C-alpha cells in the first residue's frame, strides 16, 4: 500500500463540499546493518531494497555495491542489510564521474517516461521522484515522500546492479547539497531537477566536474556547470 | 545575503543563450546547547536566533520559553543556545490554543505571506512559514528547508515575539514532523499550499488541531476539524 483515501471538505466562500482525497503513506522503517540498527527513516513503503542500500551508502557505511550480501524487508517497519543527514567527511575530495553524456533530444523522453512513470504523484501530491536514463531509456525511477530518500532509492539501484551510474538522473527535488552529493559520489556524471539549485548544491558539482541542469523542461534547461555533456 | 547571482547557460531546440540566475544560499550551522553541539543543519542564514530556539525545541531539549536564558550567534556558523531528525518520545498532546480563523481572512493571510518576501520568485528554493492573528501576519520566516522555516516560527513563538494563539501557514508538504512540531507548541490550525502525508494527518486527527491543505485565497481542503473556521 501507498496511499490511502481520506475525506475532506473543500471550503469556499459560497459554501461546503464534502470530497474524496488520495493521501500518500509515510511511515517509519529501521534501517539495520548485520543485526544492528543504524538509523531511521520516513519513506514511502516502496523499493525497500534498494531504499536500504542507498540510505547506508549515503551515510558511508557501504561503498561498493560487492560487500552487500543480502537486504531483507519485514512489513513491520525494518530493512535488514548484510554486508561485508551527511557525515563530516563526506563533504569535503571526489573520484572521476562516468562519461555519459546526454543527447539533448531525448531529454523530452526521459521527463515524459519519469512523470508518467507512476500515477502517485498526480493523485497525492506529496511524492518526489527520481529516475536514471541511458541507452535512450529510462532504467529505473523510484518516488519517496521524501526527495533525499528517492535519490537514495536510485543509488542503491545502482549499488545492486539494477542501474548504472552511466547515466543521467532526474529528480522532481531541489539539488541542495546533499542530493548532488549523493550523486557525485556513486559517479553520476549529470545531474538534473524540473526546480532549482542551492549555492551548496552548485559548488559540490562544480567541485565534483558534474552537470547540474535546473529547471527542466522537455525543450528548455538551464545548465548551471559542465554543459559539454548535453549534445 | 540569501542569495547569488551564478551564470546559467539555457539550452533549447532552437539554440543557446547565456543567462544569470539568483541561487539560494545554504550553509551549515552548528547548534549548541549549554556549550555542547546538539547537532548541525543546513540552512538560509536569516532569523537564527530563532531558528536555535525552535531546533532544541522541535528535538525535545526545550520545554519551556521561560528555560531560555540567551542565544549568541556566529555569523561563522554557530548558534550557541544558553538554557536550564524526529525524537522518538514525541511521536507518540496538551491542549491547543482557540484561535479560529474567519474564512474571508484566508485570502489576505496567504498575500501577505506570499508578498512578504522576494526570496521565492527570485531563486525558487526556499519554503516559507507565517503564522496569522488579530488580523494579520505575525511573522513570517523563510528557509532552504521546510522544516527549518517552521523551527524557526517555532522558535518567535518561544522568544516571545509571536502567539500559538494562530494559524499557521507553510508552502511545504504537512508531513508527520511538521504537524508533530506545531501540535507540540500548541498551534490549533495548521495550513499548507500543498498536501498532507498520511502520518500528518494521523497527528492532526490525535492533537484534534484543524488541518489545511491545498489552501488558496478562495478554497481551502479541510482533513480535519473544520469548525475552526469560520
Amino acid at each position: 500500500p501507498l496511499s490511502i483515501m481520506q475525506k475532506s471538505v473543500v471550503i469556499r466562500p459560497g459554501g461546503r463540499q464534502e470530497m474524496d482525497e488520495h493521501v500518500a503513506i509515510e511511515t517509519p522503517y529501521a534501517i539495520a546493518l548485520n543485526d544492528r540498527v543504524i538509523g531511521s527513516s520516513m519513506v514511502l513503503p516502496v523499493d525497500l531494497e534498494e531504499f536500504g542500500a542507498g540510505f547506508l551508502f549515503g551515510q558511508g557505511y557501504i561503498k561498493k555495491a560487492e560487500e552487500i550480501r543480502e537486504i531483507l524487508v519485514c512489513p513491520q517497519g525494518r530493512i535488514s542489510v548484510y554486508a561485508d543527514k551527511i557525515p563530516k567527511e563526506m563533504l569535503e575530495e571526489f573520484a572521476p564521474l562516468a562519461d555519459y553524456c546526454l543527447p539533448f533530444a531525448e531529454i523530452k523522453s526521459f521527463i515524459r517516461e519519469a512523470l508518467h512513470s507512476s500515477p502517485l504523484g498526480p493523485q497525492t501530491h506529496c511524492v518526489h521522484g527520481c529516475g536514471l536514463w541511458n541507452n535512450g531509456r529510462l532504467q529505473v525511477y523510484h518516488e519517496d515522500v521524501g526527495r533525499h530518500n528517492a535519490v537514495d532509492k536510485v543509488l542503491g539501484s545502482i549499488l545492486l546492479g539494477r542501474a548504472s551510474n552511466n547515466s543521467a538522473v532526474y529528480t522532481t527535488g531541489r539539488l541542495t547539497s546533499d542530493m548532488v552529493l549523493k550523486c557525485a559520489r556513486i559517479g553520476i556524471p549529470i545531474i538534473m531537477s524540473r526546480t532549482s539549485p542551492s549555492s551548496l548544491g552548485l559548488a559540490l558539482a562544480k567541485r565534483s566536474g558534474a552537470t547540474l541542469v535546473a529547471y527542466s523542461r522537455p525543450e528548455r534547461i538551464n545548465v548551471f556547470n559542465a554543459p559539454e555533456r548535453i549534445l
